[PDB]
């Protein structure tokens, strides 16, 4: 029995997080696993009353002993998750916990969800903080029975949690913040610490409803694990690095307006529109990707757009553009002299194209590369004679360069990259995205070796 294994193991065994918890001044506490009372003589400085509660006798009667002397506690030897544990439904205006959760059942920490939500007054609240993350078990001892969280589990379980009064008014939980403790910083090891502030509040949400808007957004998720490969905010070669190189050329000036044909989820449009002070319209034919692109998006002041569309089909006034930009796209598009006679109509006089594009070599595909080409329905040409295309569409001073040593060099460190970091990798993602990445990756290598792809720059200009 968990309550056995849990009770054994608590038998043999602060300014921030008081500053992080709802105002408590003058209100009715409940403290969950309150220990020998670390808090709750605090909690008892300014709250109406108290209850203190831990399933340890000699922890809370410890807590009596330093604390007892403020009359406005209560304190009680109770495990939480017992029936014979009375509350008055209704009757609290916080409820505090600082370590609990971790350890209780998962199929106890729903009921306690349940329990918390009939105690707690409407408009109340709810705070709990614990440890989390698998791996911050990983050096615990076997008779350690704590449970490291994901932390997607509690705010689940919270979410979903719903009860009725009578009669027969529905109640939830609505999420005020979630906060880590110590601060949040980026790239961080061993963030562990996380804590929940929920709110009682009047509603009846459907979560099967709630469960399929989740599990659209999951479906969707997949690019994430090309984003790992390439760099955040980018999900072609070279990530940031080759961007910065590429944008360079385009000589970008304060308020030109620059289409990223197949903008993906948006890095390098942030990337210009940031750094040179430019608008940027960015289009792609994937509504996920685009999802990603306006998330990424939000709370940035640069001037960026991002529409669903295909470029294929995309009107634009003529003279619209003073650059078109373009990375690893252009692939998928059958009729590329058709893509850019409108590329030369958009561009205003002066105006400037940037393309990379996976290419082949001019001698015909192998049986095995054309097959490949065919089922991902690829339109690979030699890198002159994609030249050729952009000077017969109109354009001057074309620039056709055969990058693909860079390339090679490219895709070598991406995938050594991935390779070193496989455990984490997997843990992340699975070991099946590891295996598409390093699959992938693999017989790109084979491909540029073989001496059948290459990977071309393209810079022309107009009038
Ligand atoms: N099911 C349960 N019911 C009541 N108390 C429990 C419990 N499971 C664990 N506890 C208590 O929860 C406390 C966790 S340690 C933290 C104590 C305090 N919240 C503070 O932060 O200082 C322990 O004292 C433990 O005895
Ligand atoms: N006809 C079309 N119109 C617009 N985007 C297209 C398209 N065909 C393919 N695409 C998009 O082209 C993108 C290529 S991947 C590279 C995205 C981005 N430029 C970056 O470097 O990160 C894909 O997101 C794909 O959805």
């Amino acid at each position: 029995e968990e309550r056995d294994i849990q009770k054994s193991y608590w038998m043999e065994h602060r300014p921030e997080v008081l500053s992080l918890i709802p105002p408590y001044e003058g209100k009715s506490v409940l403290e969950l696993g309150a220990g020998i009372g670390r808090f709750t003589g605090e909690l008892a400085q300014k709250a109406g009353e108290v209850i203190a509660l831990d399933f340890i006798e000699s922890a809370i009667q410890k807590n009596e002993s330093v604390n007892g002397h403020y009359k406005n506690i209560k304190f009680m030897c109770a495990d939480v998750t017992s029936p014979d544990l009375k509350i008055k439904d209704g009757s609290i205006d916080l409820i505090f916990s600082n370590w609990l959760l971790m350890y209780l059942s998962d199929k106890e920490v729903e009921l306690m969800a349940e329990r918390m939500i009939g105690w707690v007054k409407p408009g109340g609240y709810i705070f709990f903080r614990e440890s989390c993350f698998h791996q911050s078990g990983d050096s615990k001892r076997k008779s350690n029975p704590t449970h490291y969280r994901e932390p997607r589990f509690y705010t689940k379980v919270f979410q979903e949690c719903q009860t009725r009064d009578a009669s027969g008014n529905s109640f939830e939980l609505s999420m005020v913040g979630c906060k880590c403790i110590g601060a949040y910083v980026k790239n961080k090891k061993n963030q562990n610490q996380i804590c929940w502030i929920w709110q009682k509040v009047s509603v009846e949400n459907d979560k099967d409803f709630q469960r399929f808007l989740d599990n659209v957004q999951y479906k969707s998720s997949g690019i994430l694990r090309y984003e790992r490969v390439f760099g955040e905010g980018y999900v072609s070669t070279g990530g940031f690095e080759t961007t910065k190189e590429f944008v360079a050329k385009m000589d970008l000036k304060p308020g030109q307006k620059v289409l990223d044909v197949g903008c993906g989820i948006g890095g390098g449009d942030f990337y210009m529109a940031e750094n040179f002070d430019v608008h940027v319209v960015g289009i792609d034919l994937s509504v996920n990707m685009i999802s990603f692109a306006l998330e990424r998006a939000i709370g940035l002041k640069c001037s960026v757009e991002f529409e669903v569309a295909d470029c294929t089909t995309k009107t634009y006034p003529d003279n619209s553009f003073d650059v078109i930009y373009s990375r690893d796209t252009i692939l998928h598009i059958q009729d590329k002299p058709a893509l850019f006679r409108t590329f030369f109509k958009w561009l205003k006089p002066g105006g400037k194209v940037l393309i990379t594009d996976y290419c082949r070599s001019a001698e015909t595909p192998s049986p095995e590369f054309a097959e490949y080409i065919k089922q991902r329905g690829y339109d690979l040409h030699d890198v002159q004679a994609y030249g050729q295309m952009l000077k017969d569409a109109g354009f001057d001073d074309v620039i056709a360069e055969d990058r693909t040593d860079q390339f090679v060099q490219v895709l070598r460190r991406e995938l050594e990259k991935v390779e070193k970091e496989k455990e984490e990798f997997i843990s992340d993602f699975s070991e099946e995205d590891y295996n598409d990445i390093v699959g992938g990756w693999s017989a790109k290598l084979e491909r540029t070796a073989s001496g059948e792809q290459k990977w071309g720059l393209f810079i022309a200009d107009k009038k």
